[PDB]
């Protein structure tokens, strides 16, 4: 489950300027739900963004969605119904990409 690999496979990233990112991964018959692979704050989340811009993982920003999903959901964790409707409108989006 390394850094490049988790961004590399990932649907979605969700960010809050350079703060915080979140990386989401979906795919239909593997996850049940989206879940957080992988997250990070400040020089983190600056890593994770140069890393989905390199592999072409499309960067949404918004501020309230990241800073919800930092706060409640743990890398490696589905997320929670709270979120469902949110961050499917991100895999939509992506997929639109
Ligand atoms: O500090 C926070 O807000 C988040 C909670 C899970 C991991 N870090």
């Amino acid at each position: 489950g390394s850094l490049a690999n988790n961004i590399k496979k990932s649907t979605v990233i969700v960010k809050n300027a350079t703060h915080i990112a979140i990386c989401l991964y979906y795919k239909l018959g593997e996850t049940p739900l989206p879940l957080v692979i992988e997250t990070g704050k400040d020089a983190k989340a600056l890593q994770i963004i140069k890393l989905a811009e390199l592999y072409d993982i499309p960067v949404i920003e918004d501020i309230p969605l990241a800073r919800s999903l930092y706060k409640n959901i743990h890398k490696g964790q589905y997320i929670t119904e709270d979120f469902f409707e949110p961050v499917a409108q991100l895999i939509r989006i992506a997929i639109d990409l």
